[PDB]
């Protein structure tokens, strides 16, 4: 009865703040770690610390199509699923010129290709159900203008954007909708002026951008499919003209 | 035990701005009322905001004749002695084929989609940067802030230009931690529609298959309003169901 | 021998632009505001290419009158296929104070003088029943915000929007419309390598440099092309806060 | 010295109508083939036909990144290289639902692991020679909006879109200017008629030579100025929304 939500890369960072929003507004919540699996476990507890339930499972999305079966036994443990989050992981930089094409193949394999085959999987159980879901892409604002240094990532980015544009098409009919949130500079987990270069001057809080993901996967985001939202502290307004 | 925000919402009598303001309320926020000529329906609005224990007022707004219109929103800052939230919700949309559009028709669709929301805006940032605690601007702009409508030339360069006004407000007024931001919908339902709740399948052009209710774009606005949105400035954020998705490939 | 107007070719990109279009066949219809032995200078070398040019007065800061002129060039050559409008200067000024006249003034001759003379320029195409070409010089301040000119970006985005309306309207009457959106272009006396470190190409634009793709749009290879915005640059786009030149 | 374009499958479609452009206007053409290689003769003989050197050799980006090396050698037949432009190739419908997680795979493979391979062996050279560069990807109007029933083919075109921005960013200082060309309909080659798509603006498909016309523009001299960029020709494809009636 109560609405299952799995939040990949949950155990720290934007991905652990989203579990907590999720499980605020009433989400039973499926964890999923890489490494830090004391990070998941005290995602787990402080969701449970909520009234609600955490299932935590292991999940490597450097090997692919094995490392995405862990979603399909989560969804078994809750018996239902009604919200995917495919979170972000870290950014490399690699000159474009000497670029090795086994790094920039790794880097769309961790970037595209395994919330690709997460949302298949996902789409699938929503699908039978007919009650509708809600899959949220975590991309950058490197999916609409470039990052210096780091092309793999950059044009992965663009790969997850246009991927969202396509998942949201063809689940419209299943009342699946399909969004991406493309955050500008996220602060540290250690972590007022110190980025000048952006507009706000600053990274962001990782509630400021998962707020917005929680937001579109709740009942008032029925009418929002296909779209990029941009939270970004303005990153994107500054142009050469821009001198802060 | 902080003072009470106040938010003015601009053509707050029906449709998208009653709702928006009806959530502001929700969210505790003083409302500040506009009306355009359905004074009635304003009222109506004051007293479900006031139903929440919010205070609210309200006053005429014509942003038919500028500059003078503009100075009601002085008005309501007066009334409540600060300011901390304008949304600036759009009026009604009017075709006219480009060939023979008169050139007044054109320049009166600028007055009423762009130069109300510059003016309103100037008098709302001025009020928040003389309090020194920032403030929040949501322009609600249309789809066709990025794509144009058949037959109405003047609204979508109209719209248009609110996109790029609410960028460089965004970028201009960052440093007074007043942050501007649009919500460009999609086809909205007729009030006698969105009251009535459920309409799918009546737009098939359209991915969703339906218009959306105000309640699925204002939510939006209200979470721009709020503090987790603290790091959001600059964008157009696009409530359509799809619309933008719907190229000639597509097949309802 | 088809006819091209181009707005505020006395000088700068109109002028490279008319030369470009008369070199591809073109008869070119000058405008000048202010300087008419300028215009007449792009007239004589227009006629040097074995073209017929024809200068008249244009000014777009009163309007619908100013707008006539346009009318009445059309007249003199009988017949009209393309229609380049140029952009004037950028003015800036602070949103927070800028007097609501000014904001007025800006939209005027930036958007307002476009829809008239291409109001105009439409009309005539249509009745020729043979297509045409419309190409509105706007900026890259029609897609992202330029410091300090609230008025100037809102009036290049509307520009931007009417573009793709005008271009989703006439096309059924094979008048092609887009819009050509420069970066930095150099003064006529620079028209320098490293001038500008900001801009990714460190550099100004020449006017050749904008005018070359502003007459392949009115061209007949272009026929496929409508309803875009081509960004002529140098990398401005590109830039974000991650660009350290 | 003579300027030299390499156009990958040039053997056929805007690809070959590119390459004869590019010869008009000057260049020796390196041609590449996947499997028509009597095209790529036929393409090689269109261009010796307007006094222009051409040279053919097999392409076959299915297998990366030895596959790539073919552009090492057309390279080293003319000593030099100026432009390079990395042609679409075809595209193939799936589901998105049951499409197997190779078939996902292999279309990045060919819709942007080749561009990729091909443009760092073409950036190299042109930084050796120090003279510029220019560098054209044909992507789509899918690298903006989605084509439906073909995600992993709108997924790839995003990302050669945003390849493209980042090459042009990483690579303006040695002044290589990268940019895209994105095409709407395209007339098959028996084709290449008014009316026949009423969805389009334009209700018609685009020749080859209109799209091959801009390509050939962002090649020349005077588009020395233009990077970063995607070049929409698409009859006005991307002005159609659910408000478009068609007439």
């Amino acid at each position: 009865m109560t609405k299952v939500a799995i939040v990949t890369a949950s155990d720290s960072g934007i991905g652990k703040t989203t579990a907590l929003m999720l499980a605020e507004r009433g989400f039973d919540i499926g964890v999923t770690w890489h490494s830090d699996e004391q990070g998941a476990r005290d995602t787990c507890r402080e969701v449970e610390a909520q009234g609600r339930r955490a299932e935590a499972i292991h999940l490597d999305l450097s090997t692919l199509p094995q490392g995405a079966q862990a979603i399909e036994t989560l969804i078994a443990r809750f018996g239902r699923l009604d919200v995917l989050v495919n979170n972000a992981g870290a950014m490399t930089k690699a000159p474009f010129l000497d670029m090795p094409f086994d790094d920039w193949r790794n880097i769309f394999t961790v970037d595209v290709d395994g919330a690709f085959l997460c949302s298949q999987i996902a789409a699938r159980k929503m699908v039978e159900q007919g009650e509708g879901g809600r899959i949220v892409n975590i991309t950058s604002v490197h999916e609409h203008t470039p990052l210096p240094e780091a092309s793999a990532y950059t044009a992965a980015k663009h790969a997850l954007g246009g991927l969202t544009k396509s998942m949201a098409l063809e689940l419209v009919q299943h009342n699946i909708l399909v969004n991406a949130v493309a955050p500008g500079a996220i602060a540290t987990p250690m972590n007022e002026g110190s980025m000048p270069a952006i507009p706000l001057a600053r990274p962001g809080y990782t509630k400021e951008i998962a707020s917005l993901v929680a937001w579109l996967c709740d009942s008032d985001a029925s009418y929002t499919t296909g779209q990029s939202f941009i939270v970004d502290g303005g990153f994107m307004l500054a142009n050469p003209q821009f001198k802060p």
